[PDB]
């Protein structure tokens, strides 16, 4: 049981030890293409690169070229698009994957602006009567409705394929409170969002991917579908939270970017774990403790 290990690992002190583990185990593979002189003004971080083997790739001649990877979960039958925060140059690359992709979620983890600092362009309306246009990849993108809570938004969306005149909702799920390199504000209010997620529908093996990002991709997003990936596995199912990870980073670099991240991935699926097992009062246990009112 993770429960008997969480306590032993937190005895003995090793999360940081865990965690260098991780990193120094994990998977080197070649991100040629994200490397091309053309392709350095699509890139946030110089750091962050996905793998040439499971990057996606736009259906376009000029440039097929974003900072995005694709996470297929075999066994959990999951895969998940983890992609960088857009910059003000690929909103529209962005929403054409969203549309190639057949995505119909997309999680946001991060803030545009945190510390002063831009972490990822407004790539979406913030007002009804202020749609978007993106003129390269010829979409539109209209606010339809939002659901605005404590420390998270839930945003329906209008995404329009000019070429078609097709249209799609998306789903827009904003965490607003969790920081860079920082963990969640409690195990309740990450999994009070996560089954958001789940119970909207935009999971569903019909549709394409979600998309999830933060500003680099890898270490809020890898914290969420890290958890999302072992509680699937839980249910399915002994879980081995450092092999899930370590078989995601065979998709995405750098995948969970703090051993308290780590740590706190242990505690979110041990508590979800709860719900898997079948006590339904922990749902709306969490929504209070999460404050979202
Ligand atoms: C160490 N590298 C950096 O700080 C940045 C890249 C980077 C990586 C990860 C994150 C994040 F963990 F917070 P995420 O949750 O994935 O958005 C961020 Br923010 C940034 N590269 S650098 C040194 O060029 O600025
Ligand atoms: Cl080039
Ligand atoms: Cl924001
Ligand atoms: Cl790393």
């Amino acid at each position: 049981e993770m429960e008997k290990e969480f306590e032993q690992i937190d005895k003995s002190g090793s999360w940081a030890a865990i965690y260098q583990d991780i990193r120094h185990e994990a998977s080197d593979f070649p991100c040629r293409v994200a490397k091309l002189p053309k392709n350095k003004n699509r890139n946030r971080y110089r750091d962050v690169s996905p793998f040439d083997h499971s990057r996606i790739k736009l259906h376009q001649e000029d440039n097929d070229y974003i900072n995005a990877s694709l996470i297929k979960m075999e066994e959990a039958q999951r895969s998940y698009i983890l992609t960088q925060g857009p910059l003000p140059n690929t909103c529209g690359h962005f929403w054409e994957m969203v549309w190639e992709q057949k995505s119909r979620g997309v999680v946001m983890l991060n803030r545009v602006m945190e510390k002063g600092s831009l972490k990822c362009a407004q790539y979406w309306p913030q007002k009804e009567e202020k749609e978007m246009i993106f003129e390269d990849t010829n979409l539109k993108l209209t606010l339809i409705s939002e659901d605005i809570k404590s420390y998270y938004t839930v945003r329906q969306l209008e995404l329009e394929n000019l070429t078609t005149q097709e249209t799609r909702e998306i789903l827009h799920f904003h965490y607003t409170t969790w920081p860079d390199f920082g963990v969640p504000e409690s195990p309740a209010s990450f999994l009070n969002f996560l089954f958001k997620v789940r119970e909207s529908g935009s999971l569903s093996p019909e549709h394409g991917p979600v998309v999830v990002h933060c500003s680099a991709g890898i270490g809020r997003s890898g914290t969420f579908c890290l958890a999302d990936t072992c509680l699937l596995l839980m249910d399915k199912r002994s879980v081995d939270i450092k092999k899930v990870l370590l078989e995601m980073r065979k998709f995405r670099m750098g995948l969970i970017q703090t051993a308290d991240q780590l740590r706190f991935s242990y505690l979110a699926v041990i508590e979800g774990a709860k719900f898997i097992m079948g006590d339904s009062s922990v749902q709306d246990q969490w929504k209070e403790l999460s404050h979202e009112d």
